[PDB]
């Protein structure tokens, strides 16, 4: 049982040690498309790249590249697209990806500005009457409604394909209270947020995979997917304590590098799953 594993690692202060063994054991696959000189300006960070085998391709003939990965969790029957916070020049590619993959939800785990720098382009409209048009990808995005709560904001958006005049409703889930440094003290509001995403139908197999991002698409984004998958496997299995969070993280790391950026994010992921298991058992 992970709860006893938690106390052992905590009492021995072994988090940095566990974390390094995960780093050591993590998969390494080629990222040749990401490294092509012409894709430099499509990448936020030079050391955060999608693997070629799991990368999302845009259906545009010129350049199919976006910094996004498909994470397929076969036993849990859950998929996720993890991506970076869009750049000023990739906002149109972002929405094209949402469209092409039939996603119903976008999960954002960062503020546009943190530590006095921009972590992400403002890629959705701030007012109903001021819609956004992405001329490069022929999409229009309208804010329909915005529900602001203490720890998160939910937005209903309308995405229109200007080429075919089809429209879809997209839900934007914006977790607004992740602190600038470290991790939340309590996983309560994060779990509350994760259950709200689940309740929306955004994680359901009827729809395309949910799009999840922070700034790099590996740290906070990693914590979200890791907690969701671990809780789902505990519902599914004959023995819920067969779930090993380290094995699940390593399976997820076959699809995108660097998921869970610090030993504190790892400790927080354990705390979230342990606390979430109480509300599921
Ligand atoms: O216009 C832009 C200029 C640079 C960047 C960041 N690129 C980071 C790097 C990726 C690969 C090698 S260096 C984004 C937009």
């Amino acid at each position: 049982e992970m709860e006893k594993e938690f106390e052992q690692i905590d009492k021995s202060g072994s988090w940095a040690a566990i974390y390094q063994d995960i780093r050591h054991e993590a998969s390494d696959f080629p990222s040749r498309v990401a490294k092509l000189p012409k894709n430099k300006n499509r990448n936020r960070y030079r050391d955060v790249s999608p693997f070629d085998h799991s990368r999302i391709k845009l259906h545009q003939e010129d350049n199919d590249y976006i910094n996004a990965s498909l994470i397929k969790m076969e036993e849990a029957q859950r998929s996720y697209i993890l991506t970076q916070g869009p750049l000023p020049n990739t906002v149109g590619h972002f929405w094209e990806m949402v469209w092409e993959q039939k996603s119903r939800g976008v999960v954002m785990l960062n503020r546009v500005m943190e530590k006095g720098s921009l972590k992400c382009a403002q890629y959705w409209p701030q007012k109903e009457e001021k819609e956004m048009i992405f001329e490069d990808t022929n999409l229009k995005l309208t804010l329909i409604s915005e529900d602001i709560k203490s720890y998160y904001t939910v937005r209903q958006l309308e995405l229109e394909n200007l080429t075919t005049q089809e429209t879809r409703e997209i839900l934007h889930f914006h977790y607004t209270t992740w602190p600038d440094f470290g991790v939340p003290e309590s996983p309560a509001s994060f779990l509350n947020f994760l259950f709200k995403v689940r309740e929306s139908g955004s994680l359901s197999p009827e729809h395309g995979p949910v799009v999840v991002h922070c700034s790099a698409g590996i740290g906070r984004s990693g914590t979200f997917c890791l907690a969701d998958t671990c809780l789902l496997l505990m519902d599914k299995r004959k023995d819920p304590s067969s779930v090993d969070i380290k094995k699940v993280l390593l399976e997820m790391r076959k699809f995108r590098m660097g998921l869970i950026q610090t030993a504190d994010q790892l400790r927080f992921s354990y705390l979230a799953v342990i606390e979430g298991a109480k509300f599921i058992m």
